[PDB]
């Protein structure tokens, strides 16, 4: 991404930016996707200099028409992160794609925590290996993050248990408006620092038991479409879980997996809905260690 | 069409050009439509030099009387788009006539997309199995465009995997102004070349995500307004994506197919609405190269 | 009556191609046209101006008509065939030639077919209702397509040629444009037998052109332009409106206003909202692929 | 009224007769209200005509004040005109008066063309029912005009068909000038035929496309002829309008407000003598009447 | 923390009196809880109730945190030993407080000594396990025992008079009046010190309940998970041989089996980090402790 | 125990008492253990009327926390019954316990009849001597009811015979809604006499039923059976078969007693379920007299 505090030129004063930053702009992107409207109705903002600004990142920002096969050279280029099963890998067509807000959905203890943790660790680890080089972001509502798997998979994957540690982002919820309130912290965060994940888990949680459904149906879509904006001024792909949210999960997220329950620690997962993937099925396991692809044993 | 640069006779200077080209008025056709009170409202243009453009403009041009003969005839030589279906070719009448706004709609995964992905191939494909030799362009809202998918379906007519993905323009759109503002862009890039089809995907996903509620329909008819204005003025299909505005989409738009989900791979469109079409339905399947008839497998 | 009739007693060829730069074309024109509209003409004088406005004036009745000659000549006026003879006994004949006939309602009220229908019929013979008249066929929305002509030609039988040869069609990309249409299609009502303008719509292009005022004023001397032209050749005009909107310069010229509802499918309730002799009513149409009739039995 | 025929005495040309004729002064009347300035602005009439003229018409009726006790008694007895409503008639106090002039102001739809085809209808039935014993003269300004309604309305009052529809003079005008120049006619059918009711419907519609001075003065003009045609035939004048000279000139003024159903609500607003009411009024297929119980 | 520190900025006791009479005992309760459930309070305007939302924020943390320190946390806390080390050793330490720990299995394995046996260790110092907080045990049949009590208070060297008269009995009838006593009992562990709550059963009233019995039960269970969270006490329930209902709640859940005289088998079914695995402990009189060369 | 007449007070009309005694609600307790629903479709209460009922009891009786001190006394100071055998009386811990659910299941024609008998016998004696000093009510379904051998244990504790027959309430059950009918009778004349022992022999007599509507009628029956004896505080045995019914009848047994037949006139008797008595056997001897310690000749 492109940080805010380079695109002030020309004579516009810092005290504008901090006035956009306050209103939860926080670079570039965020600044050419936000419309016109929303920037005038900020105080303390002429117009004219509003639209200068919008079209001084126009000009920065790239948003303008370009060949298809260029667009394909850049998708090439999107950084994508092994799950930690081949598998998993061969069936997502090289794992996790950024800038994507995938969901993982199924009934519960079918290891939708372990593959958190393991998407947690997996982002810890380099680039060379396919990792993200980058903090995740873990919004927990249930009580379940612990720590000690976290550890015991990074000891899996070789990486310093401390750094792992002191790498992740943990805040639990306790109710709706929390988890809106703890958004604008975490944007504000994630603005300084450079990260590569979001993971939330689960989002239904608080709000079966916070509500009055015309009101909580209308208090996720505020919530989702924060975390779509984000996922893109950040490019950090984007994870959410679920038990067993209607069509708002449906409309929200990109690519679906579903998840059931197989033999011993083996276990499914499908793609339900997919862009540019068939529909197809297949098995993963989960260790101690973490996730990993079943052997000749668990069969 | 009739490019812009052949006009130019009887004492009008290439700075009036120049003149016309910021007014965006980039085709003798575009001028000779546009009403007099805009040319006159142009800064720079005396009302007499704009009433003579005006008239070499509507020599140029026919503003005249036809007979049900001739708009028969030239019907008859209209360029039509192959979906890849026989079925849906039926339906359509024969494929996606010229200077017409067709509007799928329907709940999601129906293969809207998928559709469009298709489309975008048989624009290029010689004209005698029923292309229009041209170069696709692709503006997008929701990040689900795929080159993939053109890789794949280009070898159903044996054309080349990198001569299609070369030859499609594309951009994204963001907000609310940036989906209106792509259109002067895309109308200036295509007065040089012989484009032929146009995708919005979608329409007013933007605008549900953006007191308010009486806001939007103004700016949704100036931005659907400008879409109907760029079909006559190059005569290509354009394909706009809806999800499930009401009157507004309902009156700009001249076709209306709406899709439903069935077994499988089968999925079921209706014709909706059309001028001289009957209320008629069909099935087709999406399979690895495109949209196609159903085979007795999956029958 | 012709204009070229009205060379009497020494009217030079040049005061005639004067009128007909002027837009007038018919007899009818220059005699109810004000005096001072010709004296805004270059090249006319007054004395020539008058003694011409009685040239005229005594050809075409300008005075006191009884009650009855006015009901016997107003009940002679051909009726246009609309096919559906539910709503053709609605209007007691359907839209007469003359006078202003609105259509408006919500979307998807097949508004649009009877105008096909009426493009149609207003070429079969006199018995069968039609006016014996090619059509004209303004459009504003590029809503024509010359291939159901043939199949509703087919269902009144009357041959596809030549009901094809009888129609003209003008597309209007803005106001302006759609103004000089008239003033272009009169001297072609002045050259062959006209019975049939359809207007579609009129409210579509002054809706994105405007600024209340002026949009008014020009949508009033449209519309007055319209009854000029339905007085001069009487000729019937069909004009389609969407909705009201623009409050009430388009109910004060509209002589007869019409209002559909959907209905089951195929049916559609039509109601006079607005006539100054039929009374308020409401009845049921439907429409096929053949055009526009009274509803089927099965399809009830 | 009196004839211009009785007005010659003591050996009047009948030339100077056929001029006044062809001056438009068909009556009596029309002389003695007439000045000395017109008659002089007439050609072949000389100023000693003129005024001899004057002293035999001025003779005959007087022109200045007169005392109120015999005023107010005779006007009791002047012709009047029921609009078929009891409503109206006790809000206006006899209904429809001649010799004067009243306005029906409104928006549209609510009745005053169906008003004015049932004062047309109803201007022929004796008096003792509050008739007219005359014809109409509608002046039709915008095509509304539908013949068949009168019929059934008619009917309604029991008056044959063909005689309603062939006792009641109807015009129309394409074009100011043109209806300036269709009171020609009026006068002079005005003194061939006995008329005693006038409908303008509507006076203002042309003016609104013609034309502006020009436009104020050509209606003082129109409202002046109006007036004077009511003063010499005694035929009451009823004006339309659509929504200051022509509220100056207009005696009674009546607005109208649209209802409920096919009721609507009839109010006087200015009036000589009248007080300030409303009342509620019907139109059906028949007409103008008091609303049924059945719409109550 | 006590919610006396929310006397600051203005704000009168007579809303922390209302508060309180809603069972908003502790400053906690008050930062967890939603918007509306705080406006119903009357004599509450929402003015002052953001405020009241602000400092109660300022008091608790509420915001971001790493992972270190969330970890760091939860490893000192404090855990109920039962006694038995082998449980111990499978449970790291033994029962958590501040969470749900669930037992299942059958009757005769025996559930209620371990009941009883928890009661006496919440006293004992926490170096030997212990909670140094006062026990608040429910029953809902009955089997209340405090001879029992004495013989493991005696095992454990502890006072029976201090055992008995620092424990908490209550029992209920129905299910209203089980909800009620959390209510009731949320006063007492206001006022002082508690570390433990045991119930015995959760099933057995419900039985007693078919729609509704879930959203009762997760209301309860609800509740249970607000105890724990309002003053940091263990919670234990019991349940014999819901379902999904309670299992969605279930932070920890042992199944017990039946073994060899007075040896009986634990299994951690369900746990969000500890693994599947089993352990064999022994009964006598004296408690529940690891099995003996006697039962081997 | 509270009689129920002293429960209404503050406009509760003696009518709605009556039809607590009808419905079988016979003192104020059984109003204060009364739930919601219960009180809800009793005749002649309402919603208000349940409400203040209950409001009534609560100040009359303590239905709030009780410590564990308090509970001890209570428990201490409870009457216990002697068997009239000093080693069961050991074993027992001085005897029977009043107020409490008490199964003896055993083989046949081993003197649980006798026993029972016995204890019908010594539940009308002085309380020095572990007796109850109240009346007693013994229900029969099998037929094994004696008069000699109540006579005769009468004789062995000195009661005497016609004293110890009147003061005996005799039912023989033929049906389980005979025996419901039965027992609310009891409770009826309870409601206005003191009794001491409730003997049932057998339960399961005349269960053997509708396997599972089989449980809940007798669990219902066992329901009924604690909330007598926590009104009155009088001790409940129940006789059982060779144990049938399972899991709800061992929940309901508060205690459970396996009896055997040894040599001769002995019989073992051996504790199951106890949550404070630790399980260990004795032996016991049946003579003419009844049921007590087995002596040398048998021994
Ligand atoms: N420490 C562990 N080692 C290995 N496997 C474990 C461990 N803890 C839990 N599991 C497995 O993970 C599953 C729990 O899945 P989980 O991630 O909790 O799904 P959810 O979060 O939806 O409940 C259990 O079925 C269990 O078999
Ligand atoms: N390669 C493929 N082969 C066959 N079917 C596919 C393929 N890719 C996607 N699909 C199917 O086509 C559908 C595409 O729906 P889509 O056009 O994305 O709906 P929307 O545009 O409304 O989101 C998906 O439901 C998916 O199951
Ligand atoms: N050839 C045909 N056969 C049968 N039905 C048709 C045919 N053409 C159009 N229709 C149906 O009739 C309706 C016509 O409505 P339309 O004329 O578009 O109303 P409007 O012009 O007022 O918008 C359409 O909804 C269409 O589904
Ligand atoms: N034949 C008829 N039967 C019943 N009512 C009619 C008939 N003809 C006209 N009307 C009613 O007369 C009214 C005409 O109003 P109109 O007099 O034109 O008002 P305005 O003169 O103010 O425009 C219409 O509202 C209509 O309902
Ligand atoms: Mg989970
Ligand atoms: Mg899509
Ligand atoms: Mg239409
Ligand atoms: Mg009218």
């Amino acid at each position: 991404f492109v940080p805010i505090e380079k695109l002030q030129v020309n004579g516009i004063t810092m005290a504008d930016v901090k006035k956009l930053r306050e209103s939860g702009l926080h670079t570039a992107e965020a600044v050419a996707y936000a419309p016109r409207k929303d920037l005038l109705e900020i105080k303390g903002i002429s117009e004219a200099k509003a639209d200068k600004l919008l079209n001084e990142a126009a000009r920065l920002v790239p948003m303008g028409f370009v060949t298809a096969a260029d667009f394909h050279m850049r998708r090439s280029e999107l950084i994508c992160l092994t799950t930690g099963s081949k598998n998993l890998d061969t069936l997502l067509g090289g794992g996790v794609e950024t800038g994507s807000i995938t969901e993982l959905f199924g009934e519960f203890r079918t290891g939708k925590s372990q593959l958190c943790h393991t998407l947690a660790v997996t982002c810890q680890i380099p680039l060379d290996i396919g990792g993200g080089e980058g903090k995740c972001l873990y919004i927990d509502t249930e009580g379940t993050f612990r720590p000690v798997r976290l550890v015991s998979i990074a000891q899996r994957f070789g990486l310093d248990p401390d750094d792992a540690l002191n790498n992740v982002a943990y805040a639990r919820a306790y109710n709706a408006d929390h988890q809106l309130r703890l958004l604008d912290a975490a944007a504000q965060m994630m603005s300084e620092s450079r990260f590569s994940l979001i993971v939330v888990d689960s989002v239904m949680a608080l709000y079966r038991t916070d509500f009055e459904l015309s009101a909580r149906q209308m208090h996720l879509a505020k919530f989702m479409r924060a975390l779509q904006r984000l996922a893109d001024q950040f490019g950090v792909a984007v994870v959410v879980t679920n038990q067993v949210g209607g069509n708002i999960m449906a409309h929200s997220s990109t690519t679906r997996l579903g998840f059931k329950k197989g033999k011993g620690c083996q276990r499914l997962c499908k793609v339900v809905d997919s862009p540019c993937l068939p529909e197809a099925e297949c098995v993963f396991a989960i260790y101690e260690d973490g996730v990993g692809d079943p052997r000749e044993e668990d069969e």
